[PDB]
DNA sequence: AAAAA
DNA sequence: TTTTTGG
DNA sequence: AAAAAC
């Protein structure tokens, strides 16, 4: 007969071939509105419903189709019913016409602007980016200044040839200071995505000392600053503790990507958002798993570990509360096995 | 908002 | 019913 | 020291 679809993204295979985009585009909009209205509960319920539909191997064409699918309560089934009716969501249409929603989308599209700043600007009466940028009283963070200066490039999204060009630059800068270092692209591109808002990398070295591990991101970014390629840089020192804003040493960057490096109407360069993460060699599988994503896959991995296995998972470790021991892993497959989960390939984590 | 405690 | 929802 | 990144 059939198998039961789990409520956990970590127990589903989600590939990029989405047969239910009509439903998930509507659910993504309704979730985003609840995120903006700080209704965390309703937001998460629409995110989970969107996630589960993305895992289906077929399109929903009737309400009978939704039987046995978890994460679809009465409210969500009303939304699906409405889309089956006319091909549109009246609920999502009303959100798209809402002035608070339109302003939040527009303002947060700027690097450096999140929910609090977007809400502040809206309550001040600002509706356009032109009126924000030209205001003489407003004060902008260094992140927002970079967000406005490179807006058109950052708003456009990175493609695979650009991501590969960035990978080459990262690898050649990293091996200059740590020749045995392992550089892995993570993030959407590792999950098989054609585009992304940024390019993320995990860096680890089997030999390097603590001090060498600490200095790598500083050495690599100076090197780029010397070449005039570092457009923005923010290095966060590690808040990870060997024995919970807890993270590995990382940096949020904007790099100048010369067009010649990508395999010229305007300047032969594009501003690219790049994130680098340095982790100790023994925690490389936990970091890789945390940074591969998707965000929904990571949420559910942690939720499943806690509620179903009485385990605690994060980007640095896996702890078993019953056995009172930290579980160690040399690969992602070993983490899945510790959790009692079937291995989900990176391209199947697009939840 | 949905599911579990 | 109240609590949880990654943390 | 809230905020923005994960
Ligand atoms: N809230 C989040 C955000 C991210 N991550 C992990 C999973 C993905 C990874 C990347 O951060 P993003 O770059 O925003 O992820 P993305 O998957 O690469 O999507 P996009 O490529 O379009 O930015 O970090 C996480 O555990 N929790
Ligand atoms: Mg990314
Ligand atoms: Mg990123
Ligand atoms: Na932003």
């Amino acid at each position: 007969a059939v198998k039961k679809i789990s409520q956990y993204a970590c127990q589903r295979r989600t590939t990029l071939n989405n047969y239910n985009q009509l439903f998930t585009d509507a659910l993504d909009i309704l979730a985003e509105n609840d995120e903006l209205r700080e209704n965390e509960g309703s937001c998460l319920a629409f995110m989970r419903a969107s996630s589960v539909l993305k895992s289906l191997p077929f399109p929903i064409t009737s309400m009978k189709d939704t039987e046995g699918i978890p994460c679809l309560g009465d409210k969500v089934k009303s939304i699906i019913e409405g889309i089956i009716e006319d091909g549109e969501s009246s609920e999502a249409k009303a959100v798209l016409n809402d002035e608070r929603y339109k302003s939040f989308k527009l303002f947060t599209s700027v690097f450096g602007v999140g929910l609090k700043t977007a809400e502040k600007w809206f309550r001040m009466g600002f509706r356009t980016l032109s009126k924000i940028q030209s205001d003489k009283s407003l004060r902008f963070t260094q992140m927002q200044k970079a967000g406005f200066l490179y807006y058109e490039d950052l708003v456009s999204c990175v493609n695979r040839p650009e991501a590969e060009a960035v990978s080459m630059l990262v690898k050649e800068a990293v091996v200059t200071f740590l020749p045995d270092a392992l550089v892995t692209m993570t993030g959407g591109f590792r999950r098989g995505k054609m585009t992304g808002h940024d390019v993320d990398f995990l860096i680890t070295s089997p030999e390097a000392t603590e001090d060498e591990e600490q200095q790598l991101l500083h050495k690599v970014t100076d090197f780029w600053k010397q070449q005039g390629l570092l457009l923005y840089c923010d290095i966060l020192e590690s808040t990870f503790e060997k024995f919970d804003l807890d993270h590995f040493q990382k940096c949020a960057l904007i790099l100048k990507l010369d067009h010649g490096r990508v395999h010229q109407e305007g300047k032969g360069w594009k501003a690219i958002r790049v994130d680098l993460v340095m982790c100790p060699y023994d925690r490389r599988a936990f970091a890789l798993l945390g940074w591969t994503g998707s965000r929904q896959f990571e949420r559910d991995l942690r939720r499943y570990a806690t509620h179903e296995r009485k385990m605690m998972l994060d980007n640095h470790a896996l702890y078993d509360r019953t056995k009172r021991v930290f579980l160690e892993a040399e690969s992602e497959e070993e983490i899945f096995a510790h959790l009692g989960l079937d291995y989900i390939e990176p391209w199947e984590r697009n939840a």
